[PDB]
C-alpha cells in the first residue's frame, strides 16, 4: 500500500531495509539508488522487480525493463517522477546533505539514515521541514530511542556509546593502533568516538536540544539505546537488541509497531560511565565545533579524509584525531554558512586542507 | 490556576499531596475531606485556610469561619457545591468507589489513589468516563509509570514488585510470620506487598485503566525498586519508566499533568536491574488472579476477604499465611455468584464479603 524508495540501497543499513520488507507487509518498494555496486543493485532490482534506478556514481546499467536516471540530479529527478510516500535516506558521506534536502521535497516520510545532512547542513533541513511539512523519522538506534521518549521539557538526554574496539586499551597504546586492531567507517569512528558527536549535533537538530542538555555515557552492555532525564525525577528508558532492524521498521511503520521479536525482560547489567578526554580527543572537540556549521562540517570532512588514510595505512589511529584538530584551525573565524553552496564549498575545502595536514602526518 | 478538592487529606496520600502544594504553585486546595482524625484535619484548614470540610466519620466539627459537611453525602454535597478543576480522590477502602464516582461528576480532573474503586466497580467508574469525559490519572506509581509510556500495540505491559518484607525467606517460615517480621507506607500496604495482594490490586487496576486484557500483564519482582513500569513492544524495544521510590513524583504528575514539576532529577549511574517471576508457592493470594479477574463478584469479595484477613494479622489472630487462606475460602461462598449490575449490587457483595471472611477468619483463628 505504501510506497517506498531506498537511496543508498547497496549498503548496510540499505540492505538490512530489505530485509525488512520480506519480514513484513505493507510497503512496496518502487525505487532504489546505489553509488558503484552493481552486482549487488541487480540483485536487488531483481529480487524486489525495482522498476526504477538512480545511479549515483559512474557505472553503468542499461537495462530497457527499467527507468534509469543518471547523474548528479538523479537522486532528485527520481522522487520528483515517483513522488513515494516514504524515502529511506541511507547514503552515506556528505552527497546525504542534497539527498536528504531532495527526499524532504517529494516525499511524504523521510526515514534518516545519514548523518553528514544534519551536522554539515542541519539549518538547510529544518528550514526545508518547515517549508514542506514533510515527515522526519530519524533511523539511527540512539536517535529512534529518543524520539520514542522524548517530550517538551526535560533535565537531560542520554545517548550511549560503546566506546569502539579499544575502549579498554591503555592511552599509551591507542595512538599507535593499526586498522588490524580496530575493525569501515562507521567501525573507526565509534573508535574515536567521532560517531557519536555526529550523533549528539543530530540530536540537537531533531530535538531542538541545547548543547548543555545533551549527556554522552559509555554504556558497555549495548541495552540502553536512549533515557530522557525529566525535571521530576522520572528516567524513561529506551532497552532493545543491538539489531538495526529494529529503529528502521520502527521508522518505515510509525505509528504501528512491527512484530518482530519481543526484549522480554531478564536481570541485566547497566553500567554507564563519563568518556575519558584523554582517550576521546576529537569527540571533546563537539564544544569548540557546535555553533559553527563551518566548523561542524570542516570537522566532518577532516574525519573522512583522515579514516580513509588511517585504512589506507597512511597515519596510525593517533593520527585522527590530529587531523582532525589541525584541520579546524583553519576554519577558525569562518563565517556561519547561509546556503547549500556555502556548505559544499567548506567541505571541498575542508577535503583539500586536510589532505595537506595528512600529508605531513605521513 | 486550578482549584482543587483532596478527599481523605489527612491520610498518607492527603499528606504528601499537601506536601507538593507546598513546594509548587498553580493549585489552590478549596476543599478537604477526612473520616476521623481531627487533630491533622484543623491544622490543614489553618495552614492551607482551607473553607470547605466533609466529614465522613461521625465526629464533630465546630467552626463558623468555615463551610462543614456531614452524614453519609458529605462528600457528593461538598462537590456538588465546590466543583473543583481537580479532585484527588485518596480515601481508604471500599468508600473510595462511591467518592470516584462523585468526584467524575465535579471535576474536570480525577486524580485517582484508591485501589477498591477500581478493583470492585471498574465497570461503574468506566462508564461515568465516557458520560463525562472527565479525566482520570491514576497516582499509584507503577499505573503512573505505565500511563507515561503506555501505547495501544504494547505486547505486554511489565508491574514491578518488591516481592515484600519476606522475599528472602523460605517457603516454611513464611506461613508462620508474625506483624513484627512483615512491618520491621503505612500497615496495610506493607501486609499487602508481603502477600503480593496489592500487586493482584495493581494488575486489576492496570486492565481498567489502560484497557489491557489480563494475558498483556506481566508482574516481575524487581530487587532494586528503581523500575516503576515498563512496557514491552512487539517490535524489541522496551519502555521503561525509572525514578526514586517518592510518592510525590507520581502525585505531582497527576495533579500537573500535562507539565513535569521541577523536583529533584534522577541522574543514571551503573546499576542492575533484576527481574524474577513471583513464586506461586510464596505468593498464593497474588495467583488468585485468574480465577477473579472477570468477575466483579468474586474481586469486591476478594478485596474484602483481603481487608477482614490483613486486621485480624496485625490484631494477632492468625500468622501471616491464614491471609491466603481467609481469602481462597471467602472466595469459595461467592463461587458463581452474578456479575453486578449497579453501584448497590457492589456494596450488597462487599458487606456479605466481609461478614463471611469475619467467620472463616474466626475458624483459622480457632484452629
Ligand atoms: N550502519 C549503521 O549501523 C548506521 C548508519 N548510519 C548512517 O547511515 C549512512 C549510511 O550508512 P551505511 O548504510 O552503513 O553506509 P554504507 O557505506 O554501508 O552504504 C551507504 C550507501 O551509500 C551509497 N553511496 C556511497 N557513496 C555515495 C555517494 N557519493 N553518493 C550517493 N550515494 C553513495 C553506497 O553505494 P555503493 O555501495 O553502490 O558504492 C551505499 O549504497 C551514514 O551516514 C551512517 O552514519 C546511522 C546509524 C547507524
Ligand atoms: O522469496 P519470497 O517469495 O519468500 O518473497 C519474500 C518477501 O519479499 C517481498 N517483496 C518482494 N518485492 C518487494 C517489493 N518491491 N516491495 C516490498 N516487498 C517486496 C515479498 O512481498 P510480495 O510477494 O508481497 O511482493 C515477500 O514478502
Ligand atoms: N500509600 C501509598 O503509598 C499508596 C496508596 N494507594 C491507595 O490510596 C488509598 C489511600 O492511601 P493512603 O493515603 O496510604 O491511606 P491512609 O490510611 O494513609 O489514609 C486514608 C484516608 O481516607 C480517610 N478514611 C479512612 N476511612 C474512611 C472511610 N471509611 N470513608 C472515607 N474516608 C476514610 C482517612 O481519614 P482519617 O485519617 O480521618 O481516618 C485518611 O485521610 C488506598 O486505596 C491505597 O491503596 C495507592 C498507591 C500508593
Ligand atoms: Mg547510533
Ligand atoms: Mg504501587
Amino acid at each position: 500500500e505504501r510506497t517506498l524508495v531506498i537511496l543508498g540501497a547497496t549498503g548496510s543499513i540499505g540492505t538490512q531495509t530489505l530485509d525488512v520488507l520480506k519480514k513484513v507487509k505493507g510497503i512496496r518498494l518502487i525505487g532504489i539508488s546505489f553509488h558503484s555496486n552493481l552486482e549487488l543493485a541487480f540483485k536487488i532490482v531483481k529480487e524486489f522487480n525495482v522498476k526504477n534506478v538512480a545511479i549515483t556514481g559512474d557505472v553503468e546499467f542499461e537495462d530497457s525493463s527499467i527507468n534509469v536516471w543518471k547523474g548528479s540530479h538523479s537522486i532528485e529527478e527520481m522522487l520528483e517522477a515517483l513522488k513515494p510516500d516514504i524515502t529511506m535516506v541511507a547514503v552515506s558521506g556528505f552527497s546525504g546533505l542534497r539527498a536528504v534536502l531532495a527526499s524532504l521535497e517529494h516525499s511524504k516520510r523521510v526515514c534518516l539514515a545519514n548523518k553528514e545532512s544534519l551536522v554539515c547542513g542541519g539549518f538547510l533541513v529544518k528550514k526545508k521541514l518547515k517549508e514542506k511539512g514533510t515527515e522526519l523519522i530519524p533511523v539511527d538506534s540512539e536517535h529512534s530511542a529518543i524520539f520514542q521518549v522524548m517530550e517538551p521539557e526535560v533535565e537531560k538526554v542520554v545517548l550511549t556509546a560503546s566506546g569502539g574496539a579499544l575502549r579498554d586499551w591503555k592511552i599509551s597504546k591507542i595512538d599507535r593502533a593499526r586498522p588490524e586492531d580496530v575493525l569501515a567507517r562507521i567501525t573507526v569512528d565509534s573508535a574515536t568516538m567521532v560517531n557519536k558527536a555526529f550523533e549528539v549535533l543530530e540530536a540537537m537538530e531533531l530535538f531542538e536540544l541545547p548543547f548543555e542538555k545533551i549527556e554522552v555515557k559509555i554504556h558497555r552492555e549495548g541495552l540502553v539505546h536512549g533515557a530522557v532525564v525529566l525535571p521530576d525525577g522520572n528516567v524513561k528508558m529506551v532497552v532493545s537488541p543491538p539489531d538495526m532492524r529494529i529503529p528502521i521498521s520502527y521508522a518505515l511503520f510509525y505509528p504501528r509497531r512491527v512484530a518482530l521479536e519481543p526484549f522480554f525482560l531478564r536481570t541485566i547489567s547497566l553500567s554507564f560511565e563519563d568518556p575519558d578526554p584523554e582517550k576521546y580527543p576529537a569527540f571533546f572537540l563537539l564544544k569548540e565545533i557546535k555553533d559553527s556549521y563551518a566548523l561542524r562540517t570542516a570537522f566532518n570532512a577532516a574525519d573522512e579524509v583522515a579514516v580513509e588514510a588511517f585504512l589506507k595505512g597512511r597515519i596510525r589511529f593517533g593520527g585522527i584525531h590530529r587531523v582532525i584538530e589541525k584541520t579546524l584551525e583553519e576554519f577558525q573565524g569562518y563565517p556561519q554558512p547561509r546556503t547549500l553552496d556555502d556548505v559544499e564549498r567548506i567541505h571541498f575545502e575542508a577535503i583539500k586542507k586536510a589532505e595537506r595536514v595528512t600529508e605531513w602526518l605521513s
